[PDB]
């Protein structure tokens, strides 16, 4: 139920322990007035400080003027902060507005087309994002709803994704969660305690070429549908061969324990772990922070199931792109399809109570 | 920790309300009564395992490598999480298997109600399984595995995820709020009120359908809220709609949430005034619904609402009168009923030898 500190050199919600629930929203900007957009970023920051502390936005949820709408929509009254983090990102499309073209980071690379892609343009892209993670889904929804309300007339929601359950880990001391294929997902990630690895692979540095982004990160979001019907008729051995780990313990093939180090040459050459491992990718390492979803049925008699894949990295060109390219032959591709995509520059942290989201850019 | 599966009644009705919901409606594809009975037996066996936090069949790993695992594995390492599985039979089931004369008269088709906008794809169903648990992955795993066991005999027609409180952070006796920000559940039938359950919830032998004695009748309504319109309404307008204040949830003119309402003091079309038993010839319901938030729609609006579930001894003396009385409800401006289904929920599984539906199939 505790609060995660909002202020810092970095935004919370990245290295932070992974919370149980996600509500991710991509927004498009509808104002061409830079000053109004700045005002919104300031108002949003003020609301975020309230929300992440378990407090109502503005003057509260009730007890104001009877004739006015309440400042806060009220559905989180009486609830704990629930480890809420709110993380903002700017998409490549934002830099076409407000005189920002020259400030677009080179590290904010457009993704190439990948084999097998079937991207829904309506559930892709976005001028900006807000990642709301918390242990209570009502707290997360309340946060996105109230930010959207404050932003009426200046931003609209383009698309959103709820995650019902995490599929990622930044805390190796705690149980690794399973994805809907039934395998632990998150064993070999980057932990929040690994400052050296975070500096090497996740946070942008000044020398990288874009000063305003120092202490920020770059996010890739990929909506991935899972072919559950096909997977569920696969043998146990086929399933384990796809990954290169056993299903029960999640140990590397031939080994006894989950966290024993992989011996890659014992895996099939198309195994997911073998292809995705840093040693197969010139050392490229990601912070994975995704969640599972189910969006009803497919209309054809089956449950829908997928994974909303989130990866943070110091540079898209040296993180997601090389790794995903190396997955072109992945055995897992028979059971998945990427159906949505977006990239964002995640700015540095809000340093103190006088700072605001995006201040280093604007 | 766990809720017992066996009893005179199915669990999931009068047993404590768990934090999360996965509700699935199924259609039957087989015409063979013996094949269907065999499925009900297999489903009951699986339910006994699932409600005790065990994998179905011979497990999720450790079997023949060349066979698919019996359990899909995504709940390994999770706790029972107070999982209950509640099965119900829709009107349409009784058109199969020679059952047409055993449909209960209390399993009435609902009338069309003013303002209904029902999506046929998200309505109806030959069968339902209500999976409730504190961990949504435990609920989803149950539905996914029941659907897998049944494939070839049933398909999933529609599926709904929902949430109430998060018990880890929110005290037991605190009334949850719905997404309009009002306390929801103050005046309900409690699972503790054994006599009131016998009067208003459980079917009795003398009601006319012997196989249903100890069962109940379920109405499900997927009710969208027009969130963005509501959030523009003044505080007074919102309180007037219900007849209770927003902060405390007290009836107008009273001081505390649990003060009995004075109906005369509320506006004539206030929701509480219209829905109260005194306004409906004594008709009283067990409400056991869940909030939902599915994402955002095409126009950028929140697809969110209440997945309304009510249990009652007879649909004709429970939901139908009360919902009819809501024809002039002030709340109608802000909601829309968009899916509907009714089910007869059989009596409990008495012991290890019993099975879901045994009183019907014989
Ligand atoms: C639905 C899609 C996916 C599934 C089910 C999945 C599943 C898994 C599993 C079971 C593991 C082993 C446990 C672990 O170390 O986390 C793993 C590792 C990994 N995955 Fe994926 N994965 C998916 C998509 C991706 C994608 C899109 C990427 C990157 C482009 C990726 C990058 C990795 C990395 C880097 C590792 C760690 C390898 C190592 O260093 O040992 N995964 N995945
Ligand atoms: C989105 C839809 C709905 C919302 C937001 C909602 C909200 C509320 C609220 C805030 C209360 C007052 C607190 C309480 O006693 O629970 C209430 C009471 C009640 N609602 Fe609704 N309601 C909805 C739909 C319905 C429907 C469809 C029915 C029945 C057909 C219904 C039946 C009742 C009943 C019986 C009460 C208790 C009245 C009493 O005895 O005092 N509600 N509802």
């Amino acid at each position: 139920g505790s609060a995660v500190p909002f202020h810092g050199a970095h935004q919370a919600g990245i290295a932070t322990p992974v919370q149980d629930r996600l509500h991710f929203a991509a927004f498009d900007v509808t104002t061409e007035d830079r000053a109004a957009f700045v005002a919104l970023l300031k108002e949003w920051t003020a609301a975020a400080r309230r929300l992440t502390a378990g407090h109502a936005v503005g003057e509260g949820a009730y007890g104001g003027l009877p004739e006015a709408p309440p400042d806060d929509t009220g559905e989180a009254l009486g609830l704990k902060p629930s480890r809420l983090t709110l993380t903002i990102g700017f998409g490549p499309s934002l830099f076409t507005r407000f005189g920002l073209a020259d400030l677009r980071p080179e590290a904010l690379a457009d993704l190439p087309k990948f084999p097998g892609d079937n991207l829904d343009r309506a559930r892709s892209g976005g001028d900006l994002c807000v990642q709301a993670c918390a242990d209570d889904p009502q707290v997360a929804v309340h946060a996105i709803r109230n930010l959207a309300r404050i932003g009426f007339g200046k931003v609209v929601v383009r698309w959103s994704q709820l995650g019902f359950g995490k599929t990622s880990s930044t805390t190796p001391d705690k149980q690794t969660p399973r994805n809907l294929l039934g395998f632990k997902d998150g064993t070999r990630n980057i932990a929040g305690t690994e400052k050296d690895r975070l500096d090497r692979f996740v946070w942008a540095a000044e020398k990288d070429g874009t000063p305003w982004m120092t202490g920020g990160s770059y996010l890739v979001a990929r909506r991935i549908r899972m072919h559950i019907e096909t997977w569920d008729r696969a043998s146990l051995q086929e399933q384990e061969d796809v990954f290169g780990r056993d299903k029960g313990e999640g140990a590397p093939v031939g080994k006894a324990k989950e966290r024993d180090e992989p011996f890659l040459k014992a895996m099939k050459p198309d195994a997911h772990v073998r292809l995705a491992h840093p040693d197969s990718n010139g050392g490229a390492t990601l912070l994975r922070r995704g969640y599972s979803f189910t969006d009803g049925t497919d209309g054809l008699g089956r449950l829908d199931a997928g994974l909303f894949f989130l990866a943070y990295q110091r540079d898209i060109r040296t993180g997601f792109v090389p790794v995903q390219r190396n997955l072109a032959t992945d055995a897992l591709n028979e059971y998945i399809q990427h159906v949505g995509s977006a990239v964002f520059a995640v700015p540095p942290g809000v340093r103190d109570a006088d700072d605001w989201w995006g201040s280093t850019l604007f």
